[PDB]
């Protein structure tokens, strides 16, 4: 009764947004490289730059939806790929090209706000989902084995844009696998694994949503 995404070729490398508040950049191209490889067997790694510069209803290096991206790559018929219009960590003009265009959105859906067994459902039906999380907490930053629950994390206080690239348990603690992108060195390999079932611990399942293709 779990998945690993990861091991199925839907997840590409963890990925280091800097000193950016481009998270929700990154959790939108994670979940879109998920279904660019359920639809065509395939994947790349996207351009979170597309989308930090182009996503004018997000807020660029100051925060933004994941929902925003996915109508943004809908209504715009593409989103280059990372490799045609790469990450420089801060907001630049658009420069979207559509001969770079390596993947496409026709909408998304979101996902019931607090329920975890849809979020389950979700992952294991669609793939990658993009979720948000309260990630202020000293503990979360300072994650790097086990399943992670913190009492204090707050689910109603969503400042951090991440991705659920499966799920599991782990010495009899029901987790979420979280691809996160503060780089490789943070957490376990750039992962950290989040408690499951835990009355929505960190508001896991507060605002997840995926693209559809
Ligand atoms: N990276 C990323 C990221 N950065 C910010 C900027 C806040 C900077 N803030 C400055 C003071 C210290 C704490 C961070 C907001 C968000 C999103 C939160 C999650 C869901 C809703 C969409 C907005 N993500």
């Amino acid at each position: 009764d779990s998945v690993d995404y990861r091991k199925k070729g839907y997840v590409t490398p963890v990925k280091n947004q800097g000193q950016c508040g481009s998270c929700w950049a990154f959790s939108s191209v994670g979940a879109l490289e998920g279904q660019l490889k359920k639809k065509t067997g395939k994947l790349l790694n996207l351009s979170p730059q597309n989308l930090v510069d182009c996503v004018s209803e997000n807020d660029g290096c100051g925060g933004g939806y994941m929902t925003n991206a996915f109508q943004y790559v809908q209504k715009n018929r593409g989103i280059d790929s990372e490799d045609a219009y790469p990450y420089v960590g801060q907001e630049e003009s658009c420069m979207y090209n559509p001969t770079g265009k390596a993947a496409k959105c026709r909408g998304y859906r979101e996902i019931p706000e607090g329920n975890e067994k849809a979020l389950k459902r979700a992952v294991a039906r669609v793939g990658p989902v993009s979720v948000a999380i309260d990630a202020s907490l000293t503990s979360f930053q300072f994650y790097s084995k086990g399943v992670y629950y913190d009492e204090s994390c707050n689910s109603d206080n969503l400042n951090h844009a991440v991705l659920a690239v499966g799920y599991g348990i782990q010495k009899g603690n029901k987790h979420w696998i979280i691809k996160n992108s503060w780089g490789e060195n943070w957490g376990n390999k750039g992962y950290i694994l989040m408690a499951r079932n835990k009355n929505n611990a960190c508001g896991i399942a507060n605002l997840a949503s995926f693209p559809k293709m």
